[PDB]
């Protein structure tokens, strides 16, 4: 149907906007602490602690399958990255501190992304 195609074009356009959001968020992690999933070879107990692991590569795979239907879904995944790190790691670690910084810096990017998604429909 033409309606199905128009909906598909909206999803494609959201995907393009989310890709730019994702790149901007990931620049706020220059140490690449959150680039890849936590290794279960190197942290074998990780899943006893963290029930829903997340990282920027896993988000990028979802994104390219047009797997985010809306900004809310994308933000949920970004929040997992931060929230998981702040539970597993103590306050006085480079990991926790990197999460705090990513959160604070990402807020700015997410604030405007929300206005753009609302604005462009």
């Amino acid at each position: 149907s033409m309606e199905q195609v128009a909906m598909e074009l909206r999803l494609t356009e959201l995907t393009r906007l989310l890709r730019s959001v994702l790149d901007q968020l990931q620049d706020k992690d220059p140490a690449r602490i959150f680039a890849q999933p936590v290794s279960l070879k190197e942290v074998p107990d990780y899943l006893d602690h963290i029930k829903h692991p997340m990282d920027f590569a896993t988000m990028r795979k979802r994104l390219e399958a047009q797997g985010y239907k809306n900004l809310h879904e994308f933000e949920e995944d970004f929040d997992l990255i931060i929230d998981n790190c702040m539970k597993y790691n103590a306050r006085d670690t480079v990991f926790y501190r990197a999460a705090v910084r990513l959160r604070d810096q990402g807020g700015v990017v997410l604030r405007q992304a929300r206005r753009e998604v609302d604005s462009i429909g």
